Formats: C-alpha cells, sequence, structure tokens
C-alpha cells in the first residue's frame, strides 16, 4: 500500500536529482521514488523524460511523477499531452496544495532555475501529502479534462 | 493583427476587463478576443480552456490568455489540445521563457495566486518576447508534437 | 490573547477587511487590531508602517501584518523601528521560516503582486509559526540588535 | 565614473558568491561588483554580513548592495537596521523593478533556498538596471523612513 513516484528531469535539473529523490521520501515513508531522469548533465530534451514519466503515471505503473527542468514549463506542457496525466507547474506550496485539492494533479512540475531547492522541497512534501478533495464540482471539472483528451 | 483569445471562470471573472487591457497594453496589434463567461456564477474552467485552446489549435488566434483560481487547472486542460503550449507563469521571467524556450501559444495565470500587477506584466512580456528559433528548442517542440502524435 | 495590528496603504485598503479575517482564522486567541486608514484614498505607507511597527516595538501587540503595493516599502519603514523584525513575505516558505529563523514580529506583504489567498496563508502561517528558539537564530538575532544598538 | 556593487552572502549563499559577481557584471560594464562575503563555506552569522555591505552603502562608499542569504529575509532585516539603507527583499523582476522606481532602493536581498539563480540574475539585473522614477510622492514617503530613522 505503498505510493511510487516516479522522478524525471533534463540536464539542468539533474544538478537537484538527488534533491528530488530526499525530498520524496521525505514526505513519508509510504512514497517510494522511482528516478527515471539521465545521468549526466550532458543536455537532453526534456520531451523525452517527460515522456517517460507520464506513460508511468499515465499506465499506473505509479501514483505520481516529479518532473524538473529549467522552469518546469517543458515539463508540464509535456507531461499533459499524455492522457490520464495532470501535471501541475508549481512554484510555492499552496499552488501544490490546491493542485492535489482541486486538481488532483498526479505529476508535479518544478522549475531548478526559478525556484529554490528548499521552496522545491516544500512543494513536492505538499504535493504528496495533500489529499484530493472528491467535491462534486471538482470530480465534474476533472471528467471535463478527460472529455477533452477523448475528443482527440 | 495578432489575435488573443482569452478565457477565465469564475475567480478571474472580476479581472476579466484588466486581463482585456493587459493584451491591448502589449502593443496596438495585439487584439483582445474574449471567451470568457459574461457573469461571476461560478462555471467549469475547463470549457473555457478549451474554447480558447481550440481556437489557438486552429490557428484562428496566434496566443490564449487564461486565468483560473491558481492557474493549474488551465493549464492542464489547454494542453490537452493538440498543437497547444499552454504556459503556467509566475513572473515576468517564466513569462519570458515560455516564449524564447518553448514558444509557448497560451499563458496561464492564478487570480488568487498572482497579484494584477504581475499578471499585468506576465501578459505584456508573454506577447512581446520572441521565440528564439533555436535548433535544440525547435527539436523538443517538435517531441512534444510527436507525443501528441503518439497518442 | 495575542493582538495583531494591521496597516495598509491605499492599494491595501481594498484587502484591509481581508486582512482582518485572515488574522481572526489563524485562531481565536488572534485578535486583529486594524491601524490602517479608513478609506480608499492616497496615503503615505511609511506612517502606517511607523504606527504598527511602533505597537510592535513597545510590546502593544505582539505582531504587525503590513500590507502595500509590494511590501517593500512596509519591509523598509517597518525596519527601521528598533526591536521590530518586519518581514516580506511571498509565499508560505517565507511565512513560516521568517518566524523559525528570524522570529519575525512583521509580516509584509505586496496586494499587487501576491494573490489574496497566498496573503491569507502567509498571514495564517506567520502567526501560527512558532520560532524555533535555537541558539544560532537567538545569536544572530542579538547581533540584529547590536546593530540598532550601534546607531 | 563606475558604479560600485558591494556583494555579501551567508553561508547557504556562499554557493552563489561566483553568480552574484557575474550577475552585477551582466548589468554593465559599468557596474563593479565589490565582494565581501565569506571566503568559505563555513556557517556565519547573516547580520555581520549584512552590516558590512550596509555600512558601505550608507557611507556611500559603493552605490549599491546585494545581499543574500537561505531566505533574503535576515538580510533585509539587519541592512535596514543601518540609517540611510533601503534595502529590498525581491522574489521576481516586479519587485526587483519596483523597488528601485517606487523606493530608491540601494540594497537588492535575494534568497538563495527560496528564489532559482536564473531569476536572481534577472533581480539583479534589473534592481541596477532601473532608474528611481523621482516623483513628488516617493520622494516624500522615502524621506518619511528617512524622518522615522532620525527619530530613533
Ligand atoms: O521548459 C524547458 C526547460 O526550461 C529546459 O530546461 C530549458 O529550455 C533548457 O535550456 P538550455 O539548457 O537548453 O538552454
Ligand atoms: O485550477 C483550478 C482553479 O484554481 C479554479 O479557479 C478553482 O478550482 C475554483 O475553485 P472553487 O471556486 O470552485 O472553490
Ligand atoms: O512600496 C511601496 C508600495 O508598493 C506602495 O503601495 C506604492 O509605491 C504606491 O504606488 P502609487 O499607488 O503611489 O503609484
Ligand atoms: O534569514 C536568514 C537566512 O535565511 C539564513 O541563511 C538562515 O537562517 C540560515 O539557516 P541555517 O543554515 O543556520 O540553518
Amino acid at each position: 500500500m505503498t505510493r511510487r513516484v516516479a522522478i524525471g528531469t533534463d540536464h539542468p535539473a539533474f544538478a537537484i536529482h538527488e534533491n528530488l529523490i530526499l525530498y520524496v521520501k521525505e514526505a513519508g515513508d509510504e512514497f517510494v521514488p522511482v528516478y527515471c531522469g539521465p545521468k549526466t548533465a550532458e543536455s537532453v530534451d526534456y520531451p523525452d523524460f517527460a515522456s517517460r514519466v507520464a506513460e508511468m503515471v499515465a499506465r499506473k505503473e505509479v501514483e505520481f511523477g516529479v518532473l524538473a527542468c529549467g522552469s518546469g514549463i517543458g515539463m508540464s506542457i509535456a507531461a499533459n499531452k499524455v492522457p490520464g496525466v495532470r501535471a501541475a507547474l508549481c512554484h510555492d506550496h499552496y499552488t501544490a496544495a490546491m493542485s492535489r485539492i482541486h486538481n488532483d494533479a498526479n505529476i508535479v512540475c518544478v522549475g531548478e532555475r526559478t525556484t529554490g531547492v528548499e521552496v522545491i522541497r516544500e512543494i513536492i512534501i505538499t504535493f504528496l501529502q495533500t489529499p484530493f478533495s472528491g467535491e462534486e464540482r471538482h470530480v465534474r471539472r476533472i471528467e471535463k479534462i478527460r472529455a477533452i483528451e477523448a475528443s482527440h
């Protein structure tokens, strides 16, 4: 009954990949990091790593994903291209919490060049720990997102 | 003419006139097309994200501006439309880089999270900042297209 | 009873009732003491920073909340009062750390920069989060006091 | 006719002290970084380094100061304790620009643990490049801060 969390980065965020692994563990003993990012700081293409994590989330191999690039923007765009994925670019505690409470987000995206590591830590912990509210209006809106996916 | 479709849900309705103004402030060539709600009544963000995103995807407008409480819902829903690159921005840097690196065509903002003067800065910066056209960025954007195609 | 003096200038007057509410939301023991403008007309932030800062310095209230356009003016002016440790916060993390590390007694926020729900989070976090009391932080806080004394 | 910019940090921000020096230079050839922070990653007390930079600014030895700690908060508080200093904790381009335009700030404070380095870069460049507006209401308000100092 533990919860798997796939982690991916591109090259700038490779610098903090050990941080990301640690922060997932810090969210609780029930969270198991699955690192899927690169092994060097050599230039790579973020969509490749977004895709790897997003597909795992979509196939339900893991419950959550954590993605980091320079700004988080690339990861959030690429990951959301996978049906079943709800990837939330978060920059603080509030966005991290609300992404779960309102959007039942399954992937958190952060920017290594934009957000300091202790805020990234807080984002990851908050994202993982905060439950989805389950409230009627949110469920309806999430279903509407799914409908958009279905239509394409 | 560079058309900019604008969508909100209910919390961001109170600033929909702001959004129209900020788009215009980016330059005379930027033409706001308001596609959001007509009243303050509660609505569902994906409906308005979808409207704007489809317009961008269809090439009916060049850009979209989406606002909800946090910006998160707008960014998720809009990105579900093939051809859309929706960037949730919270400052000048993210606004600029979404264009320079990601060639983003939709900017998403949170009315409950980001103060209006920063939202103003975000919108203006997003609209005014060109895509770099750099080899690596073009390659990565095409990879995003490939993800869409694979699904 | 833990009293919290509140001050704003004109851009933040629009949310002064929010600020009062957010203080109360932190807990029944938190009592807001509104010391800001009674109207929306232009005022000078240092006048209201001074009023609240002096109350904190005097030990008349435990805490202060100051809001201006960016929070910057409030943070500069309030810190000019000996005994005041005014922290410009823009998120939950800065709100918490201002208390844990700096034992801050005034929180400053920007109405034009930070969305109201984040301002809410900042105020609640600031008031609820205790000072760590750690040796190194105490020492550093004392060095701030010494800077005041040397002037 | 060049413009001297004193730079101080405590220990968490020492890792980016070379960054800070570079970012000041990037603001323009007219800006001269004057590094005054620690020489090592050894734990230090931020008020000591805030004071050194703030005193340089107050005595007019330099025009501007750049201060970095974990959150920027400690630097902001300590530097503002020196009369003649207007130290602005900035977290983005907007606060960086407005601290100059409105507050004629002479010290910019940033958090190494909160703000990513490319945003710190933008903050420093924006802070240094953006002039004070000189507008009547701002001058009056700045004078009122000076009055507060004088009264103590
Ligand atoms: O959104 C994309 C992310 O920010 C990437 O990390 C960034 O574009 C890479 O930039 P560069 O290192 O290739 O210049
Ligand atoms: O991402 C979604 C955006 O934050 C919505 O505006 C929010 O969920 C609306 O919340 P509520 O007004 O229905 O509570
Ligand atoms: O730091 C000062 C705060 O941001 C003030 O609210 C701001 O300067 C007021 O600007 P204006 O309304 O007088 O233009
Ligand atoms: O405001 C003060 C700044 O955030 C300091 O860098 C921080 O308190 C240092 O904390 P520690 O490394 O001593 O735990």
